[PDB]
């Protein structure tokens, strides 16, 4: 019949609609294009899904990282540029060449910059005010981040004014400076009247000196230098940007981390028409960053600049309590094209999310009409490392295919300093 | 034949999908219509309004600009909510309007141009300032509007009119100034006599600080929404703005398209009128205050609007859930373009929303199902749509074909 | 017979459907009666009100209007919340009374010309201050209906029943003013005294100044809602406002429909009255504190309550979910006109409200009668009648009588 | 079937396959020395995947664990063991082991500074202190009291008196003007002052450490530093105890060592050979760790090796929240399910989802999916039986545990 060394379950005298399960050879084949493309497990991606997004959702160990290498390797082998939150700086330590880009505060070979780097118009002040500034875990938070963005863009504009756009003094006037020297700094900006006149006002002003004394840390013990994500983007020369970081030192740089993250995802939309543009953006694990204020617009506005995100994600879990359940939904749903590495049978409810994702069929069964999940989330809890379900955006089936491990030789120090 | 699943011996009751010839067939009609994905829409289903959802990438775009040109044909006038002024460089006339604070054709404008007797204060400034995400957020908004009506109310009176002056005694003016600005209005003791009184008044300027700003910076001029809607011989009107200035000018373009709400339910008594609304993003735009009465009084106005959308889950997390329900409810034909697998919510709604059916198939046997299955809508490839109208009318699989337009006119003119 | 589904042999229990011809024989009484989608409605079901739900554009208002028209054909009293005074230009005559602040034909009134006893003050200041949509919104409200109660009790009793004053008094008098005018009411103390207590006032001030304005520019007059309710006489209110105003005047309309609603549960001991509650849109009004117990003993007093409604979500976000619940219970007849498929929750919530039946076939079934699918179907002008009782549901058409204009609307003050 | 519970069937199709605790044995048998559970050998690669030991009180938990930790043993491998009344330190603790215990004559002598090296280990170490809040408001407290503990031992470290008599002195006994001036010249100097909110804040701050702290300060002083500890191969297994009755007293420092280890372990060197073990007979019972993710995440390259006990999902569930605690859950990969009490069908539900269905084809041919294992079926569980579900693609087998009795080579406790 139908559906063996293919579909799971029994085998079926006929498909009616749903989900259609094909061979891992047979989808590469169905896939293949003219044109150069980029592989997922070793199945060359359709061309049109790649601005479309690919959301890899995987249990710990699974192969997410092996993954991710093999599409950003074959990514650069096109002459495709990208931006890789790059852990342990292991892919840099790979494809790193000398014409790239590497932002980390603690290598010796980081490029200096700070967000004033970013403005270019007055409306860039708000705009990376909410990429330092992610958004807040829960409304309350968010109210306090608002605060905090509202005193972080009236102090830098002014210091950038008087010339001396330092994070070394905006740090201290926002976290240091004694309150009545502050409100006195602020005289003359919007923030002027705003924070003052009431407690509330003051309550108001306190939220903003702890916000950005969470977030601006970083920012200040960073490099300086007049490197611009903005304006590296737009030069095609420039090469690749590796943005590492030590495991040990991941939540310390978590603020920082997503302020760069989020500067690429608003400084696209921005970018001058250009259509032959490839921009990829390799996030290992979107749950470790904060809410991004742009990921959304960049992952819906992106297609003119040819951006196309690739984002690894273990539990479904996370992301919701990140950016919430409603927020997150959207999120996900803005990835076209999915891959399944199995999950954890301890975790049902994901493995129960990935097999509704991968969606049912109707076929038609001798002794009759049936509906049932092409991967039932026992499946999906049995799946063996370097092993995934691929379902590619669009009208095209999932297939299960084999991880092959690539060995890629140390061509530069993955950390120095 | 065109049901995705087995094929049945008798149709009993729910919904019935036809083929895609076979709906154009039936929906075609005497006079002029409109269409969508190629169907002829029927012509009482044009005030009930259509919600186009849809994957990213789908084709809601293609789909929204084929309906507003089918509908310049026929000559009727309308609002584009309109992202980098696409629709404009494509259909934009020299008698139309354009709306866009960086845009040098733009026209001069302020919500004090809307004013016209003084219940029209609050009306507006539930425009200006839009409804809270969260009960404590709208309660800080209508703070917001209370400092807003009064401050600007004054302003007119004394025979100063500007925005600049409305946003200098908000957020600029010292809190004591202010309440003494305030002296003689409603808003005289409100914001005075306890820290909570104190409180409100920080709130208020706050959220005006929040709100007011692109108002300001907006070129001055005696344009009004209220008198062009008015005027037949006005043209079109296209609210543009540059993506990466989007959140930028959020609270703005949210207000214009409200004025346009309320103020078409004030219209004179005319049946020939033909308005539409075409709102490309629907969740992009704030909670607006009258997007709700005018999906539901602006029949007599023949108010017809048509706004785009991904996720159900992102109307819900603007208006809530029970109030995005009501939203969605108001629009009565539907148009469904495929979404990704990874959001199975939302395939799951559309799935049901399209409907289910029960047939008699093979003696025999009585099956209810869904005429769309949630996969089928997950693999649907893009520029495909399943076409609902609202009504007694089956649904329909048609592929929507890319129209090209030629470029009219230029979408964007930096103002210096 | 009937039926959209499977045609089935024996009928075991559950929702019965039949003809609409079959059911206007079986509902068809004596008595004169009054007609729904013109199906007679039965006699003993105009006191356990009417729900009519349906989508935008569905005939909710040809439904209300026909039912409107039958029962002032048997000569019924009635009050009905008339958006563009529709209603009004349509059934008006010179005996009706007319409550809207900008029509010139309006009578005067306050909430004052219903006070009659000393609990008559909380009473109505529950009318002029509905329920908060919100527990802490309620809790500002209660602030407020002290502060309303108090403050109008005194101005009455200074022989000053001002709504000006009472309006200057509790939005525009200083803190300090204002409560020393409280001094020597109930009021006095517990406005002060603590942070607390500022803030408590501070409360009641804002949603006063939320409520009162439209209460304040209403034209002044003598009129009572109470008064015209006992007197037989007296003819038919029509409370109307232009489309354009709905959100301002929502308070104050919100005001005279619960004012009637407390009200009735005072009148005499009638068996003869037969007085009618047209609301419209009940969701687009406030939360009303007293809606309940008119849509529970209003009977004795002959209250008849008919209520168009959209969305289910909608009551919901007003009431609240278990509260709504409770609101829509009340109503004991149904009519559901279909909605649309972009809700399949209240097509939901329609198809389980029309209910299930078990059947015999070919052979045991149960199934909704009437399938979410087939109600987001309907074509407009086409209802489910499904009275109060034991009575079967039935698909009838709706028809679109026509009526002569005699009256303007609206007559700009 | 003889290890399948349902009707015996004729052909299997998918899902979760169960087999014969021998032929489990045989199965995941391999060459080199493995550890056992329930005395079926472990496949290496499981190892560093961890494993959720799940069961009723008094099933088995800690005579699973106990087994494990002793095979391990035998394999020479290095263990931490948070261990209750210290019952595994009285059965494999050795001389050259440590012992981790406030008021056990044998502790050394501790104190989080011994672990600060770095400028980001302050933080990073403030965060194993003070654990996570259970509510976002508490966690936001905990925040104010980590920047109060952080800012405040980092000047006593500075001036050269890094004591937690005196850190515990000048965040909780010291006057508040006391202590911001003991506060000048850190960052937290304008942080908590010039407001109420900010004076609020502080007093979060205090109440926090104020509860933490305790059980730190009364630590027999000590050089001995966990990341050292890690860091020498020659060091023995830690073993941290307590007695029960002082359970309670004791939650946030156990919780901080073990979240000590957690983080710490990030930093060992690259290291292919080391092996690891973290036993915690009672995840549940410890705070909100701020480090357990990363560690069951990214302790692959340190060889880290997680086994957890867990009684009811609800447990986890109230400590970390439920999309934490599912994330956690979901990070060990191999499950173990020892039967629950029939008082709680919603657990044995869940024991039973995770352990899955199977689609199997039977003889009146018919095709049925059902749980391989009931809920029911876990409920009447005898104890000391349990049926073990290795990560993978390897079939789940039920597996009598066989209590073995170890010689008491050292006393559990030893009063100081
Ligand atoms: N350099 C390598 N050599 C051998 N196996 C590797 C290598 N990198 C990854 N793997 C395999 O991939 C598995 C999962 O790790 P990884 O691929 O990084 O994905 P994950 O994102 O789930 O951590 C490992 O258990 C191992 O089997
Ligand atoms: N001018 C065009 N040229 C080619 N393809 C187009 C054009 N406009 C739209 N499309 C097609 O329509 C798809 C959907 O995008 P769009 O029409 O903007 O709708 P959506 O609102 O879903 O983004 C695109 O991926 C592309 O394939
Ligand atoms: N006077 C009329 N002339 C023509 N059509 C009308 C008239 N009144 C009502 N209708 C019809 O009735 C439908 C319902 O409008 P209405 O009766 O106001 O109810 P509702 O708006 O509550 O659904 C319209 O779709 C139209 O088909
Ligand atoms: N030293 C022992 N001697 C006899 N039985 C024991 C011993 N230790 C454990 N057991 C058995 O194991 C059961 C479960 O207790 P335990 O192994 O501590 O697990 P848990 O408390 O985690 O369920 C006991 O009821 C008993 O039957
Ligand atoms: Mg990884
Ligand atoms: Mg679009
Ligand atoms: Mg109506
Ligand atoms: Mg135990």
């Amino acid at each position: 019949s139908v559906g063996q060394g293919e579909f799971g379950g029994a085998p079926f005298k006929r498909f009616l609609r749903g989900t259609r399960i094909v061979s891992g050879g047979k989808l590469k084949r169905m896939t293949r294009e003219k044109a150069k493309q980029v592989t997922v497990a070793g199945v060359p991606m359709p061309r049109d899904a790649e601005p479309r997004h690919l959301l890899v959702n995987g249990a710990t160990g699974t192969g997410k990282s092996v993954l991710l290498r093999e599409l950003a390797y074959t990514g650069l082998l096109r002459g495709d540029r990208m931006v890789i939150v790059d852990p342990n700086g292991d892919m840099l330590s790979k494809f790193g060449r000398d014409k790239d880009i590497i932002l980390n505060p603690y290598d010796q070979r980081t490029k200096g910059w700070s967000f004033f780097n970013e403005i270019r118009n007055d409306y860039d002040w708000q705009r990376y005010a909410l990429s330092v500034v992610p958004r807040g875990k829960t409304d309350e938070a968010e109210e306090w981040a608002s605060y905090g963005r509202l005193l972080l863009r009236e102090t830098a504009k002014k210091l950038a004014l008087i010339g001396t756009p330092s994070m070394r003094e905006l740090f201290h006037w926002t976290t240091i400076a004694t309150f009545d020297d502050l409100r006195g700094f602020l005289e003359g900006t919007l923030a002027e009247s705003l924070f003052a006149g009431s407690n509330e006002a003051s309550k108001a002003l306190t939220s903003a000196r702890f916000v950005l004394s969470d977030k601006l840390p970083e920012h200040v013990t960073m490099p300086d230098g007049d490197f611009s994500i903005r304006s590296w983007l737009e030069d095609p020369n420039g090469g690749n940007l590796f943005i590492t970081w030590r495991e040990d030192m991941g939540p310390a740089l978590r603020p920082l981390i997503s302020a760069w993250v989020d500067v690429v995802c608003t400084s696209i939309l921005s970018l001058p028409e250009e259509p032959k543009r490839r921009l990829w953006l390799f996030i290992d694990e979107l749950a470790s960053l904060e809410k991004l204020a742009s990921l959304a617009d960049a992952l819906t506005k992106g297609r003119k600049a040819g951006l196309r995100v690739v984002a690894g994600l273990q539990s479904t879990s996370q992301l919701d309590d990140v950016y919430g359940v409603k927020e997150a939904q959207t999120l996900r749903a803005s990835f076209r094209s999915l891959v399944v590495l199995g999950g954890s049978r301890t975790d049902p409810k994901t493995n129960e999310d990935m097999s509704l994702s991968l969606g049912e069929h109707e076929v038609e069964r001798d002794r009759e009409r049936v509906r049932e999940r092409v991967v039932m989330p026992a499946e999906i809890a049995n799946l063996p490392d370097l092993t995934a379900y691929v379902g590619f955006a669009g009208n095209r089936p999932i297939a299960k295919v084999p991880l092959e491990i690539k060995q890629f030789a140390n061509r530069q120090p993955a950390f120095v300093e």
